[PDB]
């Protein structure tokens, strides 16, 4: 008996997964969404894990904003929703050298899709980590409404990406990708939030105070 509640996906909080020990899984609980066919826990538990690092209140702005994460185990193509991207080379890329169904995470709508098992850099993706990175595109745009395009933030990227991203080009010249990687390098560990502080002092104290920057 199979019901239609976890026929497209399982919310988290609804799935049995033990996640009690996760910082911050009751908000957590209401945005990740969970596959409904099998898939590795070890995984799902390192993405859920390194969500739980992003500060209490942006998860909830988040969650009141409706945004979830879907966590597959399928290529983004097989959602019917991206079902058009199949066999496309993605914007950016030389045509030949990529395909969407390479691709495993999209974010910036209300639903941020990632593949597990590709979290890391060059798994399919560049960025220091693909959860973070995915959801803070969705952030920017529907929490922070576009906040890359503030004169603030504009600023700080003309300033410091070329200190940061010197070699990285999506991250150096495009203010999205320059605020999303920002925001995984703040997230995703004590080492890469040196770096970023290191690097770029002041967009360091933009993600640190983030959450007072919504609408
Ligand atoms: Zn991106």
């Amino acid at each position: 008996p199979r019901g239609s509640h976890m026929a497209h996906g399982v919310l988290l909080e609804e799935s049995g997964l033990d996640v009690q020990t996760i910082p911050s899984h009751d908000v957590l609980g209401r945005i990740v969404i969970v596959p409904e066919t099998d898939f590795s826990f070890d995984e799902a538990n390192e993405t859920i894990r390194t969500l739980a690092r992003i500060d209490r209140r942006i998860l909830e702005q988040a969650a009141n904003h409706h945004i979830y994460i879907q966590l597959l185990t399928n290529p983004i193509t097989d959602e019917p929703i991206a079902r058009h991207l199949r066999g496309k080379t993605p914007r950016g890329y030389v045509p030949g050298s990529k395909t969407w169904d390479e691709v495993p995470g999209i974010g910036g709508a209300h639903l941020v899709l990632v593949r597990l098992g590709h979290s890391e850099k060059g798994k399919g993706h560049g960025s220091i980590n693909l959860e973070l990175h995915a959801f803070a595109h969705s952030l920017d745009y529907i929490v922070f409404d576009h906040i890359h395009e503030t004169d603030e933030f504009q600023a700080l990227w003309r300033e410091e990406a070329p200190q940061l991203f010197p070699r990285e080009y999506f991250f150096l010249t495009y203010p999205e990708e320059y605020f999303a990687e920002s925001f995984a390098y703040y997230y995703v560990s004590e080492k890469t939030q040196e770096t970023l502080r290191m690097a770029a002092p002041r967009t360091y104290t933009f993600i640190r105070q983030l959450a007072e920057r919504a609408s």
